């Protein structure tokens, strides 16, 4: 469920907030 | 606000998880 | 790691939203 | 959207989060 809250929550999100979200998620990768 | 909220949720996600955000994510950026 | 951000997340809500989640937090409960 | 969000997220919380979300909503609903 957590997934599908964050992907429908990614479209509250501009450019700045993406990026913030994309390095968190390689330096998790 | 909302961004926060996804910050910490992300770690409760697996490999897949993380996987399909990063996915998700690029193509948002990338067009 | 989820109980802070449904929190956090709440006050994008207005009070329809809010009342969403209480009648579904109730039935859970 | 965000609703949508909360309510999936809420089928992860155990009774002392549901009980925080309650106390939570409810102040907020009463004021
Ligand atoms: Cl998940
Ligand atoms: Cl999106
Ligand atoms: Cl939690
Ligand atoms: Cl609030």
């Amino acid at each position: 469920n957590v997934l599908t809250a964050i992907l429908l929550l990614l479209r509250e999100l501009d450019a700045e907030g993406l990026e913030a979200v994309q390095q968190t998620v390689g330096s998790r990768l």
